[PDB]
């Protein structure tokens, strides 16, 4: 619940479970995810309570547009001026505020934002001493990103996308037809990197409060997970092919 330092440079400022983490430097600060809507003001209140200043948010990068992940940036833009990136899918889900979604139409809306700077597969921005790449991770949505961090001090940091299809037809889904060749490939892409913080969209994906309550007791290196990224991608790929192979059979 509380905000906390994930690493030197690495704030967890998320509203319960749904991610949002604060990359710091000395020309500002980087935000990946937003939450609800209805997170902004908290998210606001998360930052100031560690110290820093929203309005030092450079850049808001969203990893896919559903309104628990986006549903807070339009605010968290306009209150501080950042830029925010994300990919080409996710902008156009997002200037939709989350209608069209491929699986739940008009479902779950939340307030369009404008994204300012579109990111590609391996596009790098950096930031006070702080490299972040986009890596496409696709599957979960069209436009679903993970994104790749090197902080200042050396450290390699991932921020994992969601892998999980809930409810999705997989079979010829005229939606969304690639879904499956999608994530296949994106469960190849994450395994393989080499981290040394394991992160994700929501808390439960990375251990989130097992490891806090370490940290907050004095375990600097709690967060230091480098076969983590690989066990969410297995834990996700397992239940995955479940599905596909349930689906098959029905
Ligand atoms: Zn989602």
């Amino acid at each position: 619940v509380q905000p906390f330092a994930i690493w030197p440079g690495v704030w967890y400022v998320g509203t319960e479970n749904l991610s949002s983490v604060l990359l710091t430097t000395p020309q500002g600060h980087i935000l990946i995810d937003a939450g609800l809507d209805a997170s902004a003001p908290q998210i606001r209140r998360n930052i100031e309570a560690l110290g820093f200043r929203m309005a030092d948010i450079r850049y808001i990068a969203n990893s896919h547009a559903h309104l628990d992940q986006a549903g807070g940036i339009a605010r968290l833009k306009a209150w501080s001026g950042a830029r925010v990136i994300a990919s080409h899918a996710n902008a156009e889900q997002m200037a939709r505020g989350g209608k069209e979604d491929f699986a739940l139409g008009d479902a779950l809306p939340f307030p369009p934002v404008t994204v300012d700077m579109e990111a590609q597969d391996g596009q790098q921005w950096h930031l006070g001493g702080v490299t972040l790449a986009a890596i496409f991770t696709p599957g979960h949505l069209p436009g679903a990103t993970s994104w790749k961090v090197t902080l200042a001090d050396g450290k390699t940091l991932i921020y994992a996308d969601s892998l999980a299809t809930p409810g999705y037809p997989l079979i010829n889904n005229r939606n969304y037809p690639t879904l499956v060749e999608d994530i296949r490939r994106s469960f190849a892409r994450l395994e393989a990197q080499q981290v040394d913080i394991f992160l994700a969209n929501k808390g439960e994906r990375f251990g989130l409060m097992d490891k806090m309550a370490r940290k907050a007791r004095g375990e600097n290196n709690a967060f230091i997970d480098k076969a983590g990224l690989a066990r969410y991608v297995a834990q996700s790929r397992a239940a995955f092919e479940k599905q596909l192979a349930a689906q098959r059979a029905q």
